[PDB]
């Protein structure tokens, strides 16, 4: 049949190559508001607009993750680019020869050989590519036509990672078999190094100092009368604050924080959970008490309480060098705070505050904002590779048995359904950063001087602030060019309808569309980076931090030991699969925040509008300030007990895409 024989011939590589050309030319399009362009613009983007809904598909029953708004599927466009996949293929397969290698002989002879022809075609694809990028510079008029064989290596690279594929789930299969005090829990990194955590997690100060600069610094709060369920008296913050101090002074002076983990539900089991895989797991909803002495020359910690319920739990207070009796009740109790922390930071800071909210707007925007619309043309890059990161967590690290199933002790279930609940109560407006920090009363410098996720996160939201409101400005001249834009208002009906955004409202005028779109960016970009590439320094090693301990909370502050202690240590699968999944999560930096370029060949701009592109304009500003950022971090650096340089603008992604 004439009408069929197209069909033939119509590959998805075909496809993919065909996609990345029409993108480069629709490219071209100077960008409008819809009621600024003309009849026959109008009607392309309401065109387009209705084919965008036919590729990018809602839905709130994708596998493993129910309740939550995903993709439907991954449109062949936002597959991954060769540059992000050969360096994640890169990481994988250096992981994979570090754990053959650190094998016996005998069992090695599993993968070996698999092994070093992953190796060796990584290597070909990575000449590949570099040699593509040496024709188009000896030949630039000719660039545009090498697009086709960067599509045909991106074809080979994705059939690298089917086969990268095999072998992990091979080697996963077989590593409850295969795994063999603390020695295996640093045998686990083989040939990796291990984090600095790993000389000082019993540390008190470093123990605190993770409330304001490790991986979840969201949950510390100002506390003022402290709750019943936290029975701390006089006599006990006397003991720790010395005689001449009080809760009374210490609550009036703005010297009192807490760490309050009711919000985890069912991802802190009320007792035991036994598992095949991974024996008997428990995890917690602790209560900790920090607190600054009258210098505030930093947070201390105070008092931990195991559980929720004071008649239940007793309360453990920390104890002098000479109080011997009591030094392995209190590592025990840390180590409930850290095993909660895992899991409130992994579920709810990471996946559900970040990952899974810039799924809802990237879904919005490709399906309501014409690619010629301008805030399209802003917040694309800001969404690479976002929806191909979550269907990768949803199909490959939550159903049973995978790693989350391994390393959080919750029943997985439970586990899936306390992460989208967390989304779906998120709300945009008190989830943006001042509104935080103002709403946990940790705001102020003067009353907790050292917070370097508040102080570092500021610059880099006041500088995305700046940005888009020298963008809107550009576009919209007043209030009523953002109530009378119809693309916009849509975006805005999708967001709540479809996206389940909570708290999202209708954007009225430029300030609030400034502020939204700050909360967007922010969101993609520097909030994941700040909670994502702490993990490799931070989170590989078990006994600093675990999302299950083998043994219940502390029974008694008193008369534990050593033993005692080592008994919440998690199985050996558990910390060769937390090892290698944080090492590579946070190892891929892909793309850079105000780089505004393609991040694939051939890294055109983003920006064509010569407003927005001016010499001294709107683009070279933010760009200016991300580098005075830099060097204001870098200098605050030189001040601080260990580096905080997770907000470097350097090492800040435009997008949530690992
Ligand atoms: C822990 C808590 C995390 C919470 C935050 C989570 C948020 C987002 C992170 C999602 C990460 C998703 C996995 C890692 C990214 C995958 C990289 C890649 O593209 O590889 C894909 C590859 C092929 O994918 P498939 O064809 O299998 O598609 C199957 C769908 N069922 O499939 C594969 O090769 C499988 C990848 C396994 C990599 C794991 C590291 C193992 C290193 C091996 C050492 C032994
Ligand atoms: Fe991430």
């Amino acid at each position: 049949s004439i009408f069929f024989s197209p069909l033939k011939y119509l590959g998805a590589e075909q496809q993919r190559s065909i996609d990345a050309s029409r993108s480069l030319l629709d490219n071209l399009i100077p960008p409008s508001l819809p009621q600024y362009d003309n009849l026959a613009g109008k009607l392309a983007r309401r065109a387009v607009l209705t084919s965008k809904k036919l590729v990018y598909v809602w839905t709130e029953n994708f596998a493993n993750v129910k309740g939550v708004p995903m993709a439907r599927s991954v449109p062949l466009g936002e597959l991954p680019n060769v540059d992000w996949l050969l360096k994640t293929a890169g990481v994988i397969v250096e992981l994979i020869v570090n754990f053959v290698a650190s094998l016996p002989a005998s069992a090695a002879a599993q993968f070996e050989r698999i092994a070093a022809g992953l190796s060796g075609d990584l290597e070909a694809a990575r000449q590949v590519h570099e040699a593509l990028l040496e024709e188009a510079k000896n030949d630039p008029a000719a660039a545009g036509s090498l697009l086709l064989r960067f599509t045909e290596l991106q074809t080979r690279v994705i059939a690298l990672l089917t086969r990268v594929e095999l072998l992990v789930d091979d080697i996963l299969k077989s590593a409850s078999n295969l795994v063999t005090g603390l020695n295996r829990f640093r045998a686990v990194f083989g040939t990796l190094r291990l984090p600095e955590v790993a000389d000082s997690f019993r540390d008190d100060e470093a123990f605190a100092y993770w409330r304001v600069a490790g991986p979840n610094p969201l949950l510390i709060r100002r506390v003022d009368a402290l709750p019943a369920n936290f029975p701390l008296g006089e006599e006990q913050f006397r003991r720790v604050m010395g005689a001449d101090d009080s809760l009374l002074e210490a609550a009036a002076s703005r010297r009192l924080y807490l760490l309050d983990y009711a919000e985890l539900g069912k991802l802190a089991p009320s007792g035991a959970v036994d598992k095949l895989l991974t024996g008997t797991g428990f995890a917690y909803a602790p209560i900790a008490l920090f607190a600054l002495g009258k210098d505030r020359a930093g947070l201390l910690p105070v008092a931990i309480q195991c559980g929720q319920d004071p008649a239940t739990h007793p309360m453990f207070v920390r104890p002098a060098e000479s109080e011997s009796d009591l030094y392995w009740g209190w590592q025990m109790a840390k180590t409930v705070v850290q095993v909660a922390e895992e899991n409130y930071h992994e579920m709810f800071v990471h996946l559900a505050q970040t990952h899974l909210v810039s799924e809802a707007f990237c879904l919005a925007t490709q399906r309501t904002l014409a690619p010629s619309h301008p805030l399209h043309v802003l917040l694309a890059p800001h969404f690479e590779g976002t929806l191909f990161i979550n269907e990768g967590a949803a199909r490959i690290l939550l159903p049973s048995a995978g790693f989350i199933d391994v390393m959080f002790a919750a029943p997985i279930q439970d586990t899936q359904a306390t992460a989208g609940g967390n989304r779906l109560g998120f709300d945009f407006y008190r989830g943006m950063l001042p509104e935080s920090l103002k709403a946990r009363n940790v705001d102020d410098p003067a009353a907790l001087p050292d917070y370097p996720y508040r102080d570092d996160g500021l610059l880099v939201w006041n500088a995305i602030r700046q940005w888009a409101a020298d963008y809107v400005a550009v576009y919209y001249a007043s209030d009523g060019d953002v109530t009378a834009d119809v693309e916009l208002a849509a975006w805005v009906g999708e967001v709540i309808g479809s996206g389940k955004v909570a708290g999202f409202r209708p954007i009225t005028g430029r300030s609030q569309l400034v502020e939204v779109l700050t909360m967007v960016i922010f969101t993609a970009s520097a909030q994941h980076a700040a909670v994502n590439f702490p993990q490799p320094s931070m989170m590989t090693y078990a006994p600093a931090i675990c999302a299950m301990s083998a043994a219940p909370a502390p029974d008694s502050p008193s008369g534990k030991s050593e033993a005692d202690w080592l008994k919440m240590m998690p199985p050996t699968l558990v910390a060769l699969e937390k090892v290698n999944i944080y090492h590579l999560l946070g190892s891929v930096y892909h793309g850079r925040l105000g780089d505004y370029r393609q991040t694939g060949f051939p890294y055109a701009p983003v920006f064509s509008d010569r407003r927005v592109t001016a010499s001294g304009g709107p683009l070279e500003r933010f760009q200016a300030r991300l580098k005075e950022v830099e060097a204001t971090i870098r200098t605050r650096n030189q001040a601080r007990r260990k580096p905080y340089e997770y907000l470097l603008p350097s090492r800040i992604p435009a997008s949530t895409n690992i």
